[PDB]
This record gives C-alpha cells, sequence and structure tokens, in this order.
C-alpha cells in the first residue's frame, strides 16, 4: 500500500466524544473541534518509513516511524507515550499506545488504505471510537 500523498478530511465522527473520555474540558473541546474539522494532513511513505504531519491553526503534530519499532509521540489530547505500529493487514496499521508517566483511558490508533482510495483514521479512548475519512486533494 501506498499512504503517501496530501489528504484532506471527507467526515468526521465522534471527535468531541473522544475527547470528553479523554477529560479535555467543555471551553477546551469548543477550540479543539472547530480547529479539527479543517485539518491538512501529509504522509511521506518510503517502505515500512513513515512520516506524517497533521496541522490545525491550534496544533500540529509530525511523527516518524518505522513499523515495528517503539517511538515516542503523543495522544490526541497531549500527553507524551511510547507508541508501536504493527501491520494488522496488509493495508492496515494499529498503533499501541503506553503512557510514559500517569494513568488513564487506554488508547490507540489505526490507519487503513480502503478499496475506493481512501483513507480511514480511527482513534480509541477506552470504548469510544472516532472515526475520520480522507481523499487525497
Ligand atoms: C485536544 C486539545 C487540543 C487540540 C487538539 C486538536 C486540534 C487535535 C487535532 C487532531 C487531528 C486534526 C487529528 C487528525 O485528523 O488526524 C488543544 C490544542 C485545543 C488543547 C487542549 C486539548
Amino acid at each position: 500500500p501506498n499512504f503517501s500523498g496530501n489528504w484532506k478530511i471527507i467526515r468526521s465522527e465522534n471527535f468531541e466524544e473522544l475527547l470528553k473520555v479523554l477529560g479535555v474540558n467543555v471551553m477546551l473541546r469548543k477550540i479543539a473541534v472547530a480547529a479539527a474539522s479543517k485539518p491538512a494532513v501529509e504522509i511521506k511513505q518510503e517502505g515500512d518509513t513513515f512520516y506524517i504531519k497533521t496541522s490545525t491553526t491550534v496544533r500540529t503534530t509530525e511523527i516518524n516511524f518505522k513499523v515495528g519499532e517503539e517511538f515516542e509521540e503523543q495522544t490526541v489530547d497531549g500527553r507524551p507515550c511510547k507508541s508501536l505500529v504493527k501491520w494488522e493487514s496488509e493495508n492496515k496499521m494499529v498503533c499501541e499506545q503506553k503512557l510514559l508517566k500517569g494513568e488513564g483511558p487506554k488508547t490507540s490508533w489505526t490507519r487503513e488504505l480502503t478499496n475506493d482510495g481512501e483513507l480511514i483514521l480511527t482513534m480509541t479512548a477506552d470504548d469510544v471510537v472516532c472515526t475520520r475519512v480522507y481523499v487525497r486533494e
């Protein structure tokens, strides 16, 4: 699979609900939800090596990882974590996250390329799942 490209969002479900489970307060949620509705996403893939940049007016994240090798990033609400990505299937990667310090909901994320050429991102916090769908610009 080739995840490479500049992606634009076409659907977002359950984002605020995910933030609620993570403990983000009402006003911060309001800010986050508005900014997250129009992200600029850039993915560069070279084999099993990935670079993913997600940008919004209030927060930009850039992660670099190799599938199967542990790395450090942050949860959606901004807490440091150790992550490990694996191929669940040929077109789907799954990432398990572990908080470096403290306790909180168990979080994870998955990215998959669908048969129609789109990209589905899921983010999980305990039992709440956020689903976002993108298409290349
Ligand atoms: C949670 C949160 C914040 C914003 C988060 C944003 C904006 C997340 C965007 C995620 C995207 C854009 C994911 C994707 O689509 O891959 C701010 C900075 C207000 C601080 C309080 C907690």
